[PDB]
């Protein structure tokens, strides 16, 4: 079997990108944020404390005659940002794209903190990352990756995300009409649960590449690319104005600037991010200062390669016995 759903960015920035799901019978379809970086599927639902609901649609278990409550099962998860959510959990069928997965783990929240309430565009997440990170206790539940892997044609799932335009997730099938040259592929550790990788090197615009490991995660719930102080400096100081600042928390430049591109390896392979990928735009509204898209992972602990990188390619991960990464220019 296979599957293919579009996602489409939640503003004109590209923040995040949404992806209809189907969830009981009959379908209820939500919009999910995939997320590359986290193993919990979870949703908005009529469990969650009213207060905490504004403009979400929500899953009613209770309209669904495939669900089933999975007894003892609760889950709480807390993200980089800060943000988090908990609460308890059913089996129902899923399916994403035409893709059908009986009995996956669906965790409905009945608390979600303030971020979450605040964005009526995101209704929950669909966790792509290894299934040694779910949440759900005291039994940790399958991915619905996991889940379906079998059933694929073959075990691998596709990323294709746009810039200011829908993108495309696959499931079991490599789409080769989807981007150009070829696909080189890269190692991949498991061992922290991410789809965790070493990046060969960077150039800023035309300038020399620099061959040196960068250890990252791709991570499609993450917005912005955050790489080592040094990389991001080298970055930032071709951009006549820009500086990091306190109150912001990073770095920000002149609205009226133009950016160059970051171009990051895989293997001995090359990826190039144009310069209008890196603008979020004005810090606040009606602010002359804009803010980056390439900030500074040393109060993180690890690098990331987030939307703003994987958005430039065409990207596989690869789920075999010994998973791996492809990347491909686009
Ligand atoms: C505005 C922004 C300054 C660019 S922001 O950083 O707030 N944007 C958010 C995404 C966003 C956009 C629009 C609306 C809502 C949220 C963002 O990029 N958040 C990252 C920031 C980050 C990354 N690393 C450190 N900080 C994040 O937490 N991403 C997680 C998923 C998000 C959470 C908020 C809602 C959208 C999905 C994440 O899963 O990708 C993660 F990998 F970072 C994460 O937290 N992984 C959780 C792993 N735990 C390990 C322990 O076992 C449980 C699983």
């Amino acid at each position: 079997s296979t599957g293919s759903a579009t996602t489409t960015p939640i503003d004109s920035l590209d923040d995040a990108y949404i992806t209809p799901v189907q969830i009981g019978t009959p379908a209820q379809t939500l919009n999910l944020d995939f997320d590359t970086g986290s193993s919990d599927l979870w949703v908005f639902s009529s469990e969650t404390t009213a207060s905490e609901v504004d403009g979400q649609t929500i899953y009613t278990p209770s309209k669904s005659t495939t669900a089933k409550l999975l007894s003892g099962a609760t889950w709480s998860i807390s993200y980089g940002d800060g943000s988090s959510s908990s609460g308890d959990v059913y089996t129902d069928t899923v399916s994403v794209g035409g893709l059908t997965v009986t009995g996956q783990a669906v965790e409905s929240a009945k608390k979600v903190s303030s971020s979450f309430t605040e964005d009526s565009t995101i209704d929950g997440l669909l966790g792509l990352a290894f299934s040694t990170l779910n949440t759900v206790s005291p039994t940790q539940q399958k991915t619905f990756f996991d889940n379906a892997k079998a059933s694929l044609d073959s075990p691998v799932f596709t990323a294709d995300l746009g810039y200011h335009a829908p993108g495309t997730y696959n499931f079991g099938f490599i789409d080769t009409t989807a981007y150009t040259g070829s696909i080189t592929y890269t190692a991949v550790s498991t061992k922290q649960g991410f789809w965790e990788w070493t990046s060969t090197g960077y150039a800023v615009g035309s300038g020399t590449f620099k061959s040196t490991s960068i250890d990252g995660i791709a991570d499609t719930g993450t917005t912005l690319l955050y790489l080592p102080a040094t990389v991001v400096s080298a970055y930032w100081a071709q951009v006549s104005g820009a500086k990091s600042s306190s109150s912001v928390g990073g770095y920000v430049f002149p609205c009226s600037a133009t950016l160059p591109s970051f171009t990051f390896g895989v293997g001995s392979a090359r990826i190039v991010i144009p310069g209008d990928y890196i603008d979020f735009g004005p810090i606040s509204t009606g602010s002359s200062s804009c803010f980056g898209g390439i900030q500074s992972s040393a109060g993180i602990g690890i690098n990331i390669f987030g939307d703003v990188a994987l958005k430039a390619a065409f990207v596989v991960f690869n789920g075999a016995t010994t998973p791996t990464l492809g990347f491909a220019s686009k």
